[PDB]
């Protein structure tokens, strides 16, 4: 086949994407072994999504795992019964997901199961897929002439031709693999035919960071998890926490073989040790540097200029109340808190009002990084960790280092009830998760 696999596309037909699709055990050949993954629609990642804003998308899931799942439309602005994260589809139902794509919206979003103590491990093992909207915005010359791939950053960790099961540290920590792939294949060769990439980047592992940077080249950011930037910001590296989403135009300067990598990163993952005294919690340190493609750039590369405008970002409305939600971790319990709490699905944590605008002071004050993530409202990062942030764009995770406070603009749209959590599902799975109701 090509040189660069990504999933398979199914596209909207006549304004409708009508399609089954099974979440199901299946065998497959991954980074050259064979492996029963959980997948949807028989491959691994599941088939990406590609529809334009009004579209009608209409998703029959049909349960063949033999626990209860669900699906989450992660950064999707659509209604909470709709991207219902208290839904249970029972093994061997079915359930029709029908909803139509909002108007004013662009980029990469992905779906992934959202059961409430087993998104870790239906995760880790294969269920996941992307959905890209496609907008007006992509026929301007700059963009339809560049070359575009999807990048789907996925590791993965197997035992006896299964996903490796969770270890107590894995619940602690998120559960990180061996194998660091893209798109399901262990570090691709993309053979590039034009002088300028348009990169689709998903995060769509458990706990892993991915530090991108591309060997003697910068990257230009163009969108980030929800939306375009205002304009192309040039960046040395870019760090995709876990769920997070990322366009970049990549110009290719020269003739050769350039890595793309994951450069070392030190999230605060905890290891033990024994040294003479007791037990201990230890840093794991940053991770080993992984290669997660090769990409070759054409004969005599001359790319396109960059894009002078992408997408004006809205003034939002004045906020009308500002909230602050802590992170705190107990490591050694493997349970993690938000305001002291843990999640419990009967609990309404906090209630706002439709069509106002909250201020989120979100404070990582545990020692790990915290990929904070809110259904259903799409938010703007006015700043983390003291610093403005450096463009405005829609964005759905944000990343808090230890002792940082993000402050985020958070527009609520749909009614109805919601959640948001560390996308460190683990932690999620643990209790780092809290019930927000907008009417
Ligand atoms: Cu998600
Ligand atoms: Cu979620
Ligand atoms: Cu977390």
């Amino acid at each position: 086949g090509p040189s660069f696999p990504e999933p398979k596309v199914v596209r909207s037909q006549g304004g409708l994407l009508s399609l089954k699709l099974s979440a199901t055990p299946t065998p497959l050949a991954i980074a050259g072994q064979r492996a029963t993954l959980l997948t949807y629609g028989g491959s691994f990642p599941g088939p990406t999504l590609r529809v334009r804003p009004r579209d009608t998308v209409r998703l029959t899931l049909e349960n063949r795992l033999p626990e209860p799942t669900n699906l989450h439309w992660h950064g999707l602005p659509i209604s909470p019964k709709v991207d219902d994260p208290f839904l249970e589809i029972p093994p061997g139902e079915s359930w029709t997901y029908e909803f139509t794509v909002p108007k004013e919206l662009a980029g990469t979003f992905w779906y992934h199961p959202h059961l409430h103590g087993r998104v870790a491990p239906q995760l880790f093992a294969g269920l996941l897929g992307a959905l890209v909207v496609e907008s007006s915005l992509d026929a301007i010359p700059e963009l339809r002439e560049a070359e575009e791939h999807l990048l789907v950053l996925k590791d993965l960790a197997l035992q006896g031709g299964r996903p490796a099961p969770h270890t107590p540290m894995d619940w602690m920590n998120g559960k990180e693999g061996d194998l660091v792939l893209v798109n399901g294949a262990l570090r691709p060769t993309l053979v590039a035919q034009k002088a300028t990439l348009r990169l689709r980047l998903l995060n769509a592992s458990n706990a892993r960071y991915y530090r991108l940077a591309l060997q003697d080249h910068p990257l230009y950011l163009i969108a980030a998890d929800g939306g375009f930037l205002e304009e192309p910001l040039e960046v040395s590296e870019l760090l995709l926490a876990p769920g997070e989403r990322a366009e970049v135009l990549v110009r290719l300067r020269k003739e050769g073989r350039f890595l793309l990598q994951a450069l070392p990163y030190d999230r605060g993952a905890m290891g033990m040790m024994d040294m003479g005294g007791m037990a201990h919690a230890m840093p794991q340190g940053p991770s080993r540097p992984e290669t997660l493609l090769y990409l070759i750039a054409p004969k005599n590369p001359k790319p396109l200029p960059l894009p002078k405008a992408l997408s004006p970002f809205p003034t939002l409305p004045a906020p009308v109340v500002t909230r602050r939600l802590v992170l705190t971790e107990d490591m050694m319990a493997a349970r993690f808190f938000i305001n002291g709490q843990v999640f419990d699905h009967r609990r309404v944590d906090l209630k706002g009002q439709a069509q106002t605008v909250e201020v989120w002071e979100v404070e990582n004050q545990g020692d790990m990084d915290h990929p904070f993530h809110l259904h259903v409202h799409p938010f703007q990062v006015l700043s983390v960790g003291g610093r403005p942030f450096p463009y405005r764009a829609w964005k759905d995770v944000v990343n808090l280092k230890a002792g940082e406070v993000a402050r985020l603009l958070v527009p609520l749209r749909e009614k109805g009830r919601t959640v948001f959590h560390c996308h460190i599902v683990e932690h999620e799975d643990r209790g780092m998760m809290g019930v927000l109701e907008v009417g």
